[PDB]
């Protein structure tokens, strides 16, 4: 039962579930610019962690497509101490004239989720690798090849206003053992200051067919 | 026990119960026009919902037939942001010269309901499908076949 969660875990998978306003005003896909709030529709902020545990501010921009109904454009930016650098998608089908790469979201008639990025998984380019990113994020010693996978399988477009229903990540930070408890299955769980409920293990159980024949040791 | 009603249900069935004035003035069926209030007798407004939950205004127009006693004509219109678009009945027995399709309502001697659209069910044409609607409603991404 370690007393420390001594392994800063980089964020790899981010699950985001939002409801997008169906009645929101349309915007021009070519005129998108994260520096101008009026060009897009909504912007959300979140915190991510690198390999070394440094906290970074992740901002996601949602734009309502004007040419195609029931179509949305999603862009991501990373704000380090140097500044706010856009993050490009590996295979996202949303290329602004400037060069920023986002991904497109489409919805069915009932407002449920139809397709995401032409059916391709959402994998971002490396944060701090200049060979794949035109705006490399200053990792400040962290792993430059860190990649983010975005899961938006619960996104919907209804008449309700914009809402961030759920946000889940897989990142972690250093922490200290706070409490330890045992469940009915025997798994010894412990929660730390970071928040991860790390399962230390299970308790082995041994049963013999004929218990009357066990030899009796001391104690 | 879900905490959200996460399924906008489109309007499919509408039940309306009204009392019509038997002493109302007669009107000409062929001169019906929703743009002119004096052509018909009464107009009511209500709200309907599509698959995406968008609110639309449904206006129903009631006209008292002059040729046939105890006979009424009913027409429907849909008001989206583009404008007010008439809605046609699939098999309604009321065709205006312009092309609007309504249905006829008949009552017995005691004032009770006699027949509706010659006994046929009242089903409207698709709201946003140009293949069956001469004035398709702008569903703005919703199901056009509602």
């Amino acid at each position: 039962i370690p007393a420390e969660f001594g392994k800063p875990k980089q964020t790899a998978n981010i699950e985001v579930g939002v409801n997008l306003p169906a009645n929101g005003d349309l915007k021009d896909p070519t005129q998108f610019d994260f520096s101008d709030p009026d060009t897009y529709n909504r912007s959300t902020s979140s915190t991510i962690y690198d390999s070394m545990g440094q906290s970074y501010k992740l901002t996601t921009y949602y734009l309502k497509d004007q040419t195609q109904p029931n179509t949305w454009n999603t862009y991501y930016t990373v704000t380090d101490k140097e500044g706010e650098k856009p993050l490009n998608v590996a295979a996202g089908d949303a290329q602004t004239p400037t060069g920023h790469v986002g991904h497109t979201m489409k919805f069915n008639n009932d407002g449920t989720l139809a397709s995401l990025n032409n059916g391709q998984p959402i994998t971002s380019v490396a944060l701090g690798d200049p060979a794949t990113n035109t705006t490399p994020v200053d990792m400040n010693g962290a792993d430059p090849a860190q990649t983010l996978n975005f899961g938006l399988g619960s996104a919907t477009q209804f008449a309700a206003p914009f809402e961030l229903t759920k946000f889940d990540e897989d990142g972690a930070t250093t922490g200290f053992l706070t409490k330890v408890d045992f469940d009915e299955n025997g798994s010894v769980m412990g929660t730390y200051s970071n928040g991860e409920n790390v399962t230390l293990g299970r308790v082995a159980l041994v049963r013999v067919p004929n218990e009357q024949g066990l030899d009796k040791k001391g104690g």
